[PDB]
């Protein structure tokens, strides 16, 4: 079990030489695509690049790259883009990768300002009455409606392409709780915002794979993926014991470099798919609790 694992890790203090173990194991594959130096505005960090062989492709013959990367989970039957968060560059490209790959929703780890520092650009509008126009994409960007919560905030955002009129409902979910290099508040807290993404329907497959991000779209973002992948492979099978987390990771790490960015994030996850499983085996009672504590 899990369950067992942990207690056994937890009571020898392995978490840090257990998260090691993962480093050394992951995969090692080719970024030069991300280290052209035309690239070089377009990364906010250069120890964060996206693999050539998953990276998203923007659909303009000028300059395809954006820093993001599809996780598609073969077994799991679920995809996700992993992006860094938008550089005051890089926005238009953001929103129209969204376009692009037909998203449904955005999912928001961070803040736009952490630790004194800006970890993303405000690639969002936040007054209705003042929409955003990314002129090089030619994308326009409306906040429609906005649900603040404790823990999470949920928007409605209406993206148009301008070139065809075409408008598409795309929605923003926003966990402001959640320190950069740190965990959520609570399993508990993180569990309600999953399962507000899952309710939504934006991580069904009639939709383009959702876009979750952090400051870099490995650390946070990792912990989230990892997490929903493991309640979901736990669900097909409806059987806790087939899912081996560390291998769950490892796989996702073929895709996008780094998920998960340090020992305590990994052992939050154990904890989030532990706390989440009593859900998926058929006690929804849980999931009121969740908010209940989530205050
Ligand atoms: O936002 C996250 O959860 C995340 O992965 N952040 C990361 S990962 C990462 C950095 C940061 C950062 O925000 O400073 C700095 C350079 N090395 C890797
Ligand atoms: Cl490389
Ligand atoms: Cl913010
Ligand atoms: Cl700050
Ligand atoms: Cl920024």
């Amino acid at each position: 079990e899990m369950e067992k694992e942990f207690e056994q890790i937890d009571k020898s203090g392995s978490w840090a030489a257990i998260y090691q173990d993962i480093r050394h194991e992951a995969s090692d594959f080719p970024c030069r695509v991300a280290k052209l130096p035309k690239n070089k505005n377009r990364n906010r960090y250069r120890d964060v690049s996206p693999f050539d062989h998953s990276r998203i492709k923007l659909h303009q013959e000028d300059n395809d790259y954006i820093n993001a990367s599809l996780i598609k989970m073969e077994e799991a039957q679920r995809s996700y883009i992993l992006t860094q968060g938008p550089l005051p560059n890089t926005c238009g490209h953001f929103w129209e990768m969204v376009w692009e790959q037909k998203s449904r929703g955005v999912v928001m780890l961070n803040r736009v300002m952490e630790k004194g520092s800006l970890k993303c650009a405000q690639y969002w509008p936040q007054k209705e009455e003042k929409e955003m126009i990314f002129e090089d994409t030619n994308l326009k960007l409306t906040l429609i409606s906005e649900d603040i919560k404790s823990a999470a905030t949920v928007r409605q955002l209406e993206l148009e392409n301008l070139t065809t009129q075409e408008t598409r409902e795309i929605l923003h979910f926003h966990y402001t709780t959640w320190p950069d290099f740190g965990v959520p508040e609570s399993p508990a807290s993180f569990l309600n915002f999953l399962f507000k993404v899952r309710e939504s329907g934006s991580l069904s497959p009639e939709h383009g794979p959702v876009v979750v991000h952090c400051s870099a779209g490995i650390g946070r973002s990792g912990t989230f993926c990892l997490a929903d992948t493991c309640l979901l492979l736990m669900d097909k099978r409806k059987d806790p014991s087939s899912v081996d987390i560390k291998k769950v990771l490892l796989e996702m790490r073929k895709f996008r470099m780094g998920l998960i960015q340090t020992a305590d994030q990994l052992r939050f996850s154990y904890l989030a798919v532990i706390e989440g499983a009593k859900f998926i085996m058929g006690d929804s009672s849980v999931q009121d609790q969740w908010k209940e504590l989530s205050h």
